[PDB]
């Protein structure tokens, strides 16, 4: 027998258990007994029929196998299907210390309430109470039994609410208010209310005693209102600090909660002048910081200058802020104060390094770190990195991903720095980017933006105007090379596509056989449908990298109306710090220091941006 021989019968398994063809399972799986993937098919078999499987086996699988991802996720399955069976004598023989999932938790500390230990479940319960995140169904039993012994403290009770208004979770605050503990039974119905809908806030302050529960529900409300019309909370909020007697540095929040919401240029010159009060009075950073980048993307030269100055000490740190402040010093005729800010950011990595170096037109230095010329035995040599090889071979990178976690994570900075180099070596591009996050080993460049899928973005940017550096900058950073990568919202693979966006694409463009979503998981057919998206953004937006990867992560119309706002008055880079959406600030600012890398290692010069990018006003 032999590894290849092994790799046949495990996929012709598969076949057959997925064909639920047992009997040929049945005779297979004793002799697939010393492949490395031979765990997985024992957990299948056990998921399986789990709701009548043994505590035994359940704990034997476990035992033998403490290093593999599905091993532990069974241990919380296991405690819950004991759970639906009451075997609470069962469970904690099992799971004898807490599990690692809520609903595992949960059941774990009702079956410490049905075998006595009382005082460990109020313990349990108190600790998944303080959240306002809905809890799983099982908590449900936990959380009646705990109330119902009298050891709940209303104050436990109180700060859920407080808890769950903060979150937006304004259902648990309607059942939670109620029923509820007859202590608080009068407020009851105005917390209900405020809930429901937020505009009836000053009744609720007018009504109730203030409280810092009544203070920070109302407070939570009214941001509500501010939200739905800035101009009606900003005129409440005398009424507001009045009838619950708020102190100064509670009114100065009401009026951040205001200031954000009059940010736009569609406000009156009453507003203008009342927002920017309440923002020079603010301990905010990040209000202030919004100002500065107000002043920015409108080309206020001045309003730049003091609001920059307004920011703590602190945040005048950060690389874009020191940027800007050399900036101004530069108008004002101070040369060499402002080109030594200029100089030192240049000694740093990233986007405001390079946008620095190209500034006052110098050549930007590339630090990269030498990877190990040897990647010894042992990492490479083990159990874990021969079910890691095999999970590639099948081109399962999630499950692949899950595995090279536990096996980089407590190895110190140099064998971290050899895993990324052997998959830097085996081609798992995915792998490598893995390990240079885990050990954050930053100027390893190479390892970290691996060319990968090389051929298959020459070929589908070969009759396109797009780059191909700028096509893996895209993939590089949507997918950090996983072909398999699934966002929350629905995006995905290599280019993190949305399927709406794939359907319009592929009708636009007349692509031929793109039936499903799950063919976005395919390496060439989602550098297909993305590399056609992309070339479509580019060119309507002039061949412009800037506008053409904000288009891509936030669309095209978006894009158009942050030109309408700045409208010709600035430069690039105050353009792209300027956007206000921080998902998408950040992604201009790494696709184009991304694209400067690829650009290097396929040999041209590594310059941020294009001089038609650089001259253009935005
Ligand atoms: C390539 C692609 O499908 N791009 C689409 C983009 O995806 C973004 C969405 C984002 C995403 O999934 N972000 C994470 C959301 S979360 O924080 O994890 O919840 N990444 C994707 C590609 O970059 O979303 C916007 C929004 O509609 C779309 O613009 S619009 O259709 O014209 O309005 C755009 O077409």
């Amino acid at each position: 027998d032999s590894l290849d021989e092994q790799r046949s019968r495990y996929a012709q398994i598969k076949q057959a258990w997925d064909n639920r063809q047992m009997d040929v399972v049945e005779q297979m799986m004793p002799g697939l007994k010393d492949y490395p993937l031979y765990p997985y098919l024992e957990y299948r078999q056990i998921t399986d029929d789990l709701m009548n499987q043994p505590a035994v086996t359940v704990t034997n699988f476990v035992r033998a196998n403490p290093t593999l991802p599905p091993a532990r996720t069974l241990q919380s399955r296991f405690v819950n299907e004991l759970a639906r069976r009451e075997d609470w004598r069962g469970l904690l023989a099992f799971s004898p210390e807490k599990p690692g999932t809520t609903e595992a938790q949960c059941n774990y500390y009702y079956a410490k309430w049905n075998t006595g230990q009382s005082e460990e479940a109020w313990q349990g319960a108190k600790e998944l109470w303080l959240t306002g995140k809905s809890q799983p169904n099982a908590c449900d039993k936990l959380f009646s039994v705990w109330r119902a012994s009298g050891k709940q403290d209303p104050l436990a009770y109180l700060e859920r609410i407080r808890l769950a208004m903060k979150a937006g979770n304004t259902g648990l605050v309607t059942v939670l208010a109620g029923q509820m503990p007859a202590d608080y039974q009068t407020i009851a119905s105005a917390i209900i209310s405020l809930a429901n809908n937020p505009n009836t806030v000053l009744t609720f302050a007018r009504t109730t005693g203030a409280t810092d529960f009544t203070r920070q529900m109302a407070a939570v409300a009214f941001a509500s209102v501010a939200r739905q019309d800035a101009e009606n909370a900003r005129l409440m909020i005398p009424s507001l600090a009045q009838a619950q007697q708020l102190n100064e540095d509670q009114i100065q929040e009401l009026r951040d909660i205001v200031a954000w919401r009059l940010m736009g240029n569609d406000v009156t010159d009453e507003q203008a002048k009342w927002r920017d009060d309440a923002i020079m009075r603010s301990q905010s950073t990040s209000l202030i910081e919004r100002r500065v980048r107000m002043a920015l993307g409108t080309g206020d030269r001045r309003g730049l200058n003091t609001w920059l100055a307004r920011l703590p000490m602190e945040a005048k740190e950060k690389d874009e802020w020191r940027y800007w402040q050399a900036d101004l010093l530069l108008e004002r005729g101070r040369e060499a104060e402002a080109k030594e800010i200029l100089h030192q950011l240049m000694q740093q990595r990233g986007f405001y390094p390079m946008v620095a170096a190209q500034r006052i037109g110098e050549e930007y230095e590339l630090k990269i770190d030498k990877a190990p010329q040897n990647v010894d035995s042992a990492l490479t040599q083990g159990p874990e990195m021969a079910r890691v090889r095999e999970l590639m071979y099948w081109n399962l990178d999630n499950t692949a991903r899950s595995e090279w976690a536990n096996l980089v994570k407590s190895k110190s900075k140099t064998e971290q720095a050899q895993l990324a180099r052997y998959a830097f070596n085996n081609q798992w591009w995915d792998l490598s980017v893995q390990a240079t996050i885990a050990g954050k080993l930053w100027d390893h460049l190479e390892e970290r933006f691996p060319l990968a899928y090389n051929d298959l973005f020459k070929r589908y940017t070969s009759g396109k105007e797009i780059p191909q550096s700028y096509a893996m900058a895209i993939a590089r950073q949507e997918s950090a090379w996983n072909p398999k990568v699934k966002s929350p919202v629905g995006a995905s693979g290599l280019m993190q596509i949305m399927p709406g966006t794939a359907t319009h694409t592929v009708k636009m463009f007349s692509i031929p056989g793109y039936s499903s979503p799950g063919q976005l998981l395919d390496p060439e057919t989602n550098i297909n449908i993305g590399t056609s998206y992309l070339q479509y953004v580019y060119q309507q937006f002039g061949n412009n990298r800037i506008f053409s990867s904000a288009a891509y992560n936030a669309g095209l119309g978006r894009v158009r109306t942050w030109l309408g706002n700045s409208a010709g008055r600035i430069d690039a880079v105050a353009f792209v710090e300027s956007i206000p959406f921080s998902e998408t600030r950040g992604y201009v600012k790494n696709v184009l220091a991304y694209d400067a890398y690829y650009r290097y290692f396929m040999g041209d010069k590594p310059t941020l941006m294009s001089a038609t990018e650089w001259g253009r006003r935005y």
